[PDB]
């Protein structure tokens, strides 16, 4: 079963995300014109493959299962980024602290280019699970693979669950770096766009 | 044995609380008109189900066992909140640092609503184990499921041990968020009461 | 063998100290008029009971074994505190950061009383392993069970290895609390001596 | 096979480096006039001994394997330091935050002498994998066994993989100490050169 393997990988990603101190969250993959996504409320350690929720191309979820309350901005990510095959959302503490300040992460480290440019954006607040929040997410992901969400947390998407988790972890490292330096020096020194342009091509 | 299962769950919660970096503390459940609570002095890794202490409705503990020195504010929690079935107290480092500043945690993140409102209160100091401390705790828990204790730590109560531990962990995340942002910006941006009102209903 | 059991417990304490993120360090017990102490240079994960070093009452170590380079301030602790049966020294990061500022930890939390008073002292710097450093340590431990060492780290002593490790961990928590609050507010609010006097008696 | 044992030790070092929260990175040993080094892109948990890459004395890597994109500054380290047998590079978060400020780590703690002097230098930025970056690294390592790399991370080299990992971990502790104290007091108190001179000889 294709679905069983993917659901197993979603759970592995969830358990791994908590093990790395990154998780609250939700994880999905692109699947058959819709998505497979974690359900609402169930702790990761209690997830079984059976509990993963399919949402079709119309937003109708499987019968008898309640998908993540934030499935709508997973759908927004997939519609915005044709290259996204997996989406990771969490409230990692350093990411979320930066999002409380409503600041993008600037080019403080060359690994910022892993999200596609010279920044991690911070999308404006809207209530979790709403269409307003979805639209902000779609805009933020137009030219970036990851974005902060003001007063909320982090969305990262990539071509595989492993890469989306890796990118989510990388943005959390970037956030910790930014908080640690901002506490000493405001503004934090950044690399110029020429430096990032060079790195972007090397990637 | 009903009591053996509950005592096993109390110990599991304790061991899990230390594994999450949250513990010093004490854990109880509502039971037969009194409570089952961890004993004083015994490290969690040495607790056996036999060592859990029953305190009856009058405050008389089981013969030959010394309950947690802070059992009185577990009793205060149960008397104040009829919906509380489990109480978790710890000195989690971020919670406790905020409590040293004698500040409530404000609405810096929408998950603040998990404790019932727009804030985590910080009750005024009184000596651990005293009636004065119990009264402060009762007042703080009137409209909130968790509270900081000035110069002390954190109390969280919920409908199950798993939910009380989850809430305790959530407040520690909120505290870390507050400390991290306060070090950059004072005051920290907050969501307004309309935003929290919306979130409270979604819960 | 009495010595084999004690050496096994020293190693367990060392491995546990690193597991708690507290270790560089050295651990000893009072033994037969001298001490058993970790050797110099050997990583904790490579220690075998055979490698623990006996130092007699005169400072002569066992033949063929090199004791910890800081054994002299373990000896100072044992001579200063007749109640000390075990000594833990480490360079735990929060303790050591406070010691770099050459500040005592004040009464920011009632658990400060576990070291015997209203403070964790910070002894003045002297080169590791020297007599000058030993004398500073002896003075600092006169009325306290633990002390910081300026530009260095932490010494904690108690009636058992388990209690000395517990106290070392408690001082590291106190140090993290102090650093976290000092970054927001200088000076940090403290409990007054009446409050600590009450707590000291409850202990 | 000599190579199989060394490649096994490289992988063990990598897995251990991530377990200590220090890793992105790359690890090598001096070998047969060139080096054995981790390959590019492969996560440490997926490395097999077969995947370790030999680079000869000329910079020609083994056929069919792509060495770490930063192999050139491993080569720079080996050419600069005849005593280096192993090189560890990572983006440990505290090291990297200090490198974003473009500050050396000064003599805030006597263990700074483990890198050979009174400081951890911070080499000026250049694009990862370039000759310009290699030259900066060579200069920084002339009189030091470890160096920060501006906007990048940390390089540490020593006589064995175990010692290079130990030194890398020690510099990360020093960096965390510096950040923690700098957030309170700028500049941070340091030991004078006489104190470090004494420690250097004791080593
Ligand atoms: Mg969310
Ligand atoms: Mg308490
Ligand atoms: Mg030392
Ligand atoms: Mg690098």
């Amino acid at each position: 079963m294709e679905r069983n393997r993917l659901a197993r990988q979603i759970i592995d990603t969830c358990l791994e995300m908590t093990r790395l101190g990154l998780n609250a969250g939700n994880v999905s993959v692109r699947y058959q014109g819709g998505m497979l996504i974690t359900p609402t409320g169930i702790p990761y350690e209690k997830l079984t493959e059976d509990k993963i929720v399919f949402i079709d191309a119309d937003g109708q979820h499987e019968q008898g299962k309640l998908p993540s309350s934030e499935w709508r901005f997973h759908q927004a990510a997939y519609q915005t980024r044709p290259d996204a095959q997996a989406v990771v959302h969490n409230h990692a503490v350093h990411c979320t602290a930066v999002s409380i300040l409503n600041r993008p992460i600037p080019a403080i480290h060359y690994m910022i280019a892993a999200a596609g440019g010279n920044s991690i954006p911070c999308a404006p607040y809207a209530t979790f699970g709403t269409r307003e929040l979805s639209e902000h997410v779609a805009v933020a992901l137009k030219h970036r693979k990851a974005t902060l969400l003001q007063h909320h947390g982090l969305i990262a998407c990539e071509a595989s669950l492993e890469k989306a988790l890796w990118l989510a972890h990388e943005v959390e490292v970037l956030a910790q770096l930014y908080l640690s330096t901002l506490a000493i020096t405001d503004p934090v020194p950044v690399l110029d766009d020429e430096a990032i342009a060079i790195v972007l091509e090397k990637f």
